[PDB]
């Protein structure tokens, strides 16, 4: 009926009109028009200079090798000044959208990427013949037998390898117990950006030089274990300062050749910035943005942080600079938005490239989660809403890209003006911001060793994870576990149709011969527990293997505990640190509804037999549409239906109870999480037809959202089912991703915004970690599917992030279309 602001801006763009927000954001609109929707190009510069150094330092301490390699990167990488930009900093020589390579992580995929990336279905990338030659002749040869993925592949035992990979080289995943440490250097992370703003890398280098001079020259521990770390942090401090100085030199060369006196003044000011920061503490808001921007951009050169390096509570640590400059009359809100959005433009040019097939399937639509945290509470416990908070919401509404990854913190005393503006930003229809509940994760974290000061100042990281940038020390990518495959294995005696006669799971027998609900439930529990055992065994190998392949000198020098004990973050145990790891429960809604359909329609109501059920499944419901339609009448997750929710609660109890028992012996919290990336698409592609009516190879239920079209009792019931399927008596849990879609008419006007605010307050009281919203009409998606070039600017909320709908595979588009769009609350 009515269109959201995004849909209206979409129609104006298609009709050829100027966007209504272009004039008051003219500079950044000029910037983003130069690359919007361009297929990103692979850049080889970082990997080349990184490889050149690593090849000459083999055998030395890993963290020192990393710093020497980053210095080689800083001296040689292309430094450029883009037109109209107010910021310096870039990770490649290509102009426009670009991604870089990390051969230390997944170098064994380099030949695969060279031939498959330009035409790959998920997030493709071009590679010029000049770039391909450098890759296959100068980058790939050194890394053969040396990459992390090869080490992980050869280190998994047979029974774990069979549930991890399909081929002996680990090049193709099976999407059963999926490792995620091979397509990202680490999980999400947030640097302590305020220590750079307040002390600069010159100050950190000074602190480390005092530690270097205090070492006992006779102590073998000081000289063998501590000294290489200290030398690495000192060298990496000089590396980033040299890198910034080269940008300052480039800005002055640009200034000498510029006829425009207004641009010449800007170029000189940019040069002055790079000559002060990040070496020295920032002195105004402009320098603070440029200082933070340099650090996060240099971080991308350091390692491929999961979901791309996140940014922390910008509306807090930028605020002293904003308030001082505003009151000094050297800044305005309009100038603030220009500085910040120049940072979004720069971030939007950097594409986080996943070159393996598994990594591409996990991150459709050039997925990115560089979380920017706003709102919430102060370290002392009062509300933290300020004028910068509202500007980020304003920037997100008017800036047309799906940047930044804006996350708003909610607590029980969040101001109404704040919740109102968040609700109105959500009603814009691009999926921003995502909500994180102080009330759920803060009590969990203080329970796991965090002080209240550390927990209250948490920053969202990645999808909806939280970080305490001077307390968190765990960086190992976790397992993603396909519990929907446990249902399939319980039907077919530990086998899956996708993999033929390969004995994947327990031989629980032919489900056609099962005589009671007890017998099928036991079969599932056996496969369920098997996936859990494989998950944790795989994880422990990942922890031990990553310690031999990854170092993070810059990230470590930004961590107070790493400076204090002189040890790199990617080591398994760091003194006084807290380790928050994860394993993923995938397919919750698909698993619940499948088991509920079997319990209800087979063994309680006797409405069909196991033969009818498995006959329909093995036929993919072809000729059996009556049984498919019958299966969809069983109780489902997401309706506040205790019949279904009690099954999900027990599924959760098994995973959380297992996590609490076996995490501690790995020395970490390895908690159950329900955050999917886009892995519910490839996980679905390996699972055949399921007892809930889902056809073969269709995506699974996303995160902890209800199965597609299974929520027939309104949106609030989704909140109650999430609450009813959790186990608040235990703590071995983490986030759950909730996706809810409203029609614009559902939330129309001031009456609609009020309904959404009360909905968010109910979501908060229920201690639910996360929630997201699409506000869109179904016909918008159907028109975008049929005519994708006309609707190429349509933006939809997927899983922690928004992306262009036409960049998504048909499978993921079908996930988006099949999600229930609620017309009333």
């Amino acid at each position: 009926e009515i269109k959201s602001p995004h849909e209206q801006r979409l129609e104006d763009n298609i009709a050829g009109k100027e966007d209504i927000y272009r004039e008051s954001h003219k500079r950044v609109f000029k910037l983003l028009e130069r690359f919007d929707g361009q297929k990103p190009a692979i850049d080889v510069e970082r990997a080349l200079y990184f490889t050149q150094s690593m090849a000459e330092t083999v055998g030395q301490p890993l963290v020192l090798r990393w710093a020497k390699a980053l210095m080689n990167v800083a001296k040689n990488i292309t430094v450029m000044v883009q037109d109209d930009q107010l910021l310096l900093g870039r990770c490649g020589g290509h102009d426009g959208r670009y991604g870089i390579l990390y051969p230390e992580l997944d170098g064994d995929f380099l030949d695969i990427a060279v031939r498959d990336l330009p035409t790959r279905p998920q997030s493709p990338a071009s590679i010029s013949p000049e770039d391909a030659k450098i890759v296959v002749e100068q980058i790939a040869p050194f890394w053969k037998g040396r990459t992390y993925h090869e080490a992980l592949n050869k280190a998994l035992p047979a029974e774990v390898h069979k549930l991890t990979y399909d081929d002996p080289d680990g090049l193709i995943s099976r999407f059963i117990v999926n490792e995620t440490s091979s397509f990202r250097s680490s999980i999400q992370w947030v640097h302590d950006y305020e220590v750079v703003l307040k002390r600069g890398f010159n100050g950190l280098k000074q602190e480390m030089e005092e530690k270097l001079a205090a070492l006992d020259p006779a102590s073998p521990v000081d000289q063998v274990d501590k000294r290489p770390f200290i030398e690495a942090t000192i060298l990496v401090c000089d590396a980033i300062v040299l890198w910034a100085k080269r940008h300052a030199d480039a800005a002055r060369k640009a200034a000498e050749a510029c006829a425009d006196p207004v641009r010449k003044a800007e170029l000189i000011r940019m040069a002055e910035n790079a000559e002060h920061v990040p070496a020295n503490p920032a002195r105004d808001f402009y320098e603070a943005v440029q200082s933070q921007y340099f650090t996060q951009m240099f971080s991308r050169l350091e390692q491929k942080t999961g979901t791309t390096i996140s940014n922390g509570r910008m509306d807090q640590y930028f605020y002293p600079f904003y308030k001082k400059d505003m009151e000094a009359g050297i800044l305005t809100d309009e100038k603030t938005l220009e500085y910040l959005e120049c940072m979004w433009v720069g971030m939007a040019e950097f594409i986080d490239m996943y070159i393996s097939p598994a990594g591409g399937a996990f991150n459709e639509g050039y997925a990115h989660w560089e979380a920017v945290t706003i709102g919430g509470q102060t370290p002392d416990g009062r509300d933290a809403t300020n004028d910068l908070t509202y500007l980020f919401l304003k920037s997100k509404r008017e800036f047309p890209l799906h940047y930044p990854d804006l996350a708003a913190r909610i607590h029980s005393r969040a101001p109404e003006r704040y919740l109102w503006d968040v609700a109105e930003t959500i009603k814009f229809g691009s999926g921003f911001p995502k909500l994180c509940n102080d009330e759920e994760c803060i009590p969990l974290y203080v329970s796991k060793g965090a002080t209240f000061e550390e927990a209250l100042d948490y920053a969202v990281s990645g999808c909806i994870e939280i970080r305490m940038p001077n307390r968190d020390t765990y960086t190992s990518g976790g397992a993603y576990t396909n519990f929907a495959s446990a249902v399939e294995m319980a039907l077919y005696d530990g086998k899956m149709k996708k993999y033929g006669d390969v004995q994947l799971g327990i031989q629980t027998g032919d489900a056609r011969k099962f005589k009671s609900w007890d017998e099928f439930w036991n079969a599932y529990v056996q496969q369920h527990m098997l996936l859990l055992r494989t998950t944790f065994i795989q994880q422990y190998i990942v922890i031990q293997t990553r310690a031999k392949h990854f170092a993070q000198p810059m990230g470590s020098v930004l961590h107070a505990l790493c400076r204090k004990h002189c040890i790199d973050l990617h080591q398994p145990q760091i003194p006084e640190g807290l380790n928050f790891g994860y394993f993923e429960f995938m397919g919750l809604g698909t698993v619940i509804d499948s088991l509920a359909a079997i319990k209800k329609l087979v063994f309680e109501d006797k409405k069909l037999t196991m033969d009818q059920l498995i006959d329909a499944l093995e036929a993919n419901f072809e000729g059996y549409e009556d049984i498919q339609q019958l299966l969809r009448t069983a109780p489902c997750y997401g309706n506040d239906d205790e019949y279904a929710d009690e099954i999900g609660r027990e599924l959760d109890r098994m995973a959380v109870s297992f996590a609490a028992k076996y995490g501690k012996e790995m020395g970490i919290n390895n908690d159950a999480r329900y955050v999917p990336f886009t892995s519910h698409v490839p996980f679905g592609k390996v699972v055949s037809a399921t007892p809930n009516g889902r056809v073969a190879w269709f995506p699974l239920a996303d995160g902890s959202s209800p199965s597609h079209g299974a929520d027939h009792n309104g949106p609030t019931a989704i909140l109650l089912s999430n609450h009813n399927t959790k186990n608040y008596g235990m703590r071995a849990r983490a986030a759950r991703l909730i996706n809810v879609k409203f029609t614009p008419k559902c939330v129309e006007g001031d009456a609609g915004t009020e309904k959404l605010v009360q909905f968010i307050r109910t979501w908060c009281d229920l201690k639910l970690w996360h929630i997201q919203f699409n506000v869109i009409n179904a016909d918008t998606l159907k028109k975008a599917q049929k005519d994708p070039q006309k609707y190429r600017n349509l933006i939809v909320r997927i899983a922690g992030y928004s992306a262009y709908f036409v960049d998504l595979t048909p499978d993921l588009q079908n996930d988006l279309i099949a999600r229930t769009g609620h017309d009333q609350m």
